[PDB]
């Protein structure tokens, strides 16, 4: 792929943070901390899952950027509706609002519904996102292995603003605390 020229500087937005998130200095890293952060609640917050979204907001044009997995088990990546469920329980489907893949016990699929089987000869340690709005595609890049196609979502119906959507997943393993970092440009 040759997107780079598109990037992006994303950062993360603490307020819609799900409570036991714990967000660097810089708004480019996150983790699960071991208890809830001592913040208030509000209507923007994931309750059920580790997640959280970009501060920045797309309806049009190309945006690029790259996402450090490096030792974790499980997570979530990709773009959502601004306007997705906050509360509750929610599959990732596009007819929710989220165009992602993840990773979970050691196999790696798409949030198509039902989920689709991604073929993935080198496991990740960085995530390239490429979404051009206008041509309604979303694509994910292994850049461990020279940027090679993960997945494309074709003809997505984004109707309304995208927000970059992360999710650092649960760690009942003690093997999934490290964190998702937003790679330099
Ligand atoms: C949305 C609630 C929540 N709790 C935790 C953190 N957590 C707590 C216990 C066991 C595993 C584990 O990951 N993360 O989200």
């Amino acid at each position: 792929h040759h997107h780079h020229h598109h990037m992006v500087h994303i950062t993360l937005d603490r307020n819609t943070a799900n409570s036991w998130l714990i967000i660097s200095k810089d708004r480019r890293q996150v983790r699960m901390g071991d208890t809830h952060q001592n913040v208030s609640d509000n209507k923007e917050r994931f309750s059920n899952y580790p997640m959280v979204l970009g501060a920045q907001r797309f309806s049009s044009g190309k945006m690029y950027w790259e996402v450090d997995v490096t030792q974790k088990e499980a997570w979530d990546l990709g773009v959502c509706r601004d306007s997705v469920q906050r509360k509750g329980q929610f599959s990732l489907s596009p007819e929710n609002g989220f165009w992602t893949i993840w990773l979970w016990q050691d196999s790696y699929e798409a949030g198509t519904s039902p989920q689709t089987t991604l073929h993935i000869q080198v496991p990740p340690c960085q995530i390239g996102i490429f979404v051009d709005y206008e041509a309604g595609v979303v694509s994910f890049y292994n850049i461990t292995d020279h940027g090679s196609l993960i997945y494309t979502f074709s003809e997505c119906v984004f109707a309304g603003p995208l927000r970059p959507f992360f999710n650092v997943g649960f760690n009942y393993s003690g093997g999934n605390a490290a964190p998702l970092k937003l790679c330099p440009l």
